[PDB]
């Protein structure tokens, strides 16, 4: 298998906890900024005023190509908020397609818990659809603009590379965190076959989960529960997030599978780290997790299987040690299933907008051990899969 997109391979940096970012330029002359890649939102928004956690920001007064749209945008969400001023400017991705487009840009003037101390990113690239753009769906998202203005195919693909150990801020700076291939699929980034699930509706990247197993044991819930009230693929979320009742059932099953060791409640709640002596993490006591997704062919599904090497997120010890430490990166949701960064780290994920489908293949960079690997397998005969979708 040949890799046909060398210019874009290794263009991401970062990690699941703080997010993965790509270098972009905005304005004339070009202003370089690092931008978080978020498949869970649809606005392109950049720091545009001094902030304690920003080393640089977009300076509209220094761009000859800046256009003021004379309109504010206010974006509150669960864990934070940003607000700013809408405009347009010329935008490029240096390690991307060799094109420059005129895009909507939200210039962020005020924010709360948006910029992370030491993340290295200064803005967000929302790659989902117009339906969820703010202030409304008339604000064309970046990827829409790029496709409309250029010959770039209406597809992108993400390989998010977890290190399997903690990285400090300077280690992130020096390290490759993955690839965003704009307009194509690079065959070097995966092994085995790509399997595709339909995009149910074009707003978030919404999919349908039809079965869940823990170490091969069916969680045995009504499949609507898995998709209540939606299931999405979201690079801007760290964890695998599951609806409350699914979370409760899954955690019970994961506890039962790992019962040779007892972990505190704070671990299972995603709050508290666990630590083992260097090199002794007991991967084998933790179960694999399989999610079965609706296939493209009538009555067919396929499964993606992740390891504890995906769902245990490496963190630095709260005190200086050589221990290997992790947090549990599965958590409860009241807004549906979110297949976040820790699950995307297992897989090369193809966002095939042109054919309204999402592809999954085992990542060439996934963390594993000598005994088990992540997997994408099928087909399976699965009936009444449309009934799994929530209305
Ligand atoms: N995938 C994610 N993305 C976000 C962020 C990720 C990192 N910093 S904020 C952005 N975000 C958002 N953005 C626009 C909007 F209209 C609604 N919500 C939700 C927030 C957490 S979950």
């Amino acid at each position: 298998r040949r890799g046909s997109f060398v210019e874009m391979v290794d263009n991401l940096r970062g990690k699941s906890g703080q997010g993965y970012y790509v270098e972009m330029t905005v304005g004339s002359p070009p202003q370089t900024l690092n931008i978080l890649v978020d498949t869970g939102s649809s606005n392109f928004a950049v720091g545009a005023a001094p902030h304690p956690f920003l080393h640089r920001y977009y300076q509209r007064q220094l761009s000859s190509t800046y256009r003021d749209l004379r309109k504010g945008v206010y974006v509150p969400y669960t864990q934070g908020k940003w607000e700013g001023e809408l405009g347009t400017d010329l935008v490029s991705i240096p390690h991307g397609p060799n094109v420059t487009v005129r895009a909507n840009i939200a210039a962020i003037t005020e924010s709360d818990k948006f910029f992370i101390n030491g993340s290295n990113w200064e803005g967000i690239l929302g790659l989902a659809y117009a339906e969820i753009a703010r202030p409304d769906d008339s604000l064309e998202p970046f990827f829409d603009s790029l496709v409309k203005q250029t010959h770039v195919p209406n597809l992108f693909s993400l390989q998010l590379c977890g290190a399997g150990f903690p990285l400090n801020q300077s280690e992130v700076l020096a390290s490759v965190g993955g690839s965003m291939i704009i307009g194509g699929i690079d065959h070097s980034l995966y092994t085995g076959s790509l399997w595709y699930t339909p995009i149910r509706r074009e707003w978030y990247y919404e999919v349908i989960i039809v079965r869940v197993e823990i170490n091969g044991q069916d969680l045995k819930m009504d499949c609507k529960e898995y998709n209540y009230d939606k299931s999405i693929v979201d690079s801007g979320t760290t964890n695998l997030r599951l609806p409350k009742k699914v979370f409760e059932a899954a955690v019970k099953s994961i506890k039962a599978a790992s019962s040779t060791e007892k972990f505190p409640d704070g671990f299972w709640l995603g709050e508290q780290l666990v630590c083992w002596q260097a090199g002794t993490t007991p991967w084998n006591i933790f179960p694999v997790i399989s999610l079965y997704l609706m296939g493209e062919v009538t009555n067919q599904s396929f499964r993606i299987t992740i390891l504890p090497q995906q769902y245990l997120r490496p963190v630095e010890d709260v005190a200086t040690s050589q221990d290997d430490c992790y947090k549990f990166a599965i958590s409860q949701s009241s807004t549906g299933t979110v297949m976040g960064a820790v699950i995307m780290e297992g897989f090369y994920v193809v966002f095939d907008r042109a054919r309204k489908r999402i592809g999954f293949a085992v990542s060439a960079c996934h963390v594993h051990d000598e005994f088990r690997t992540a997997a994408v397998e099928g087909p399976f005969v699965t009936l009444d899969m449309e009934d799994c979708g929530y209305n």
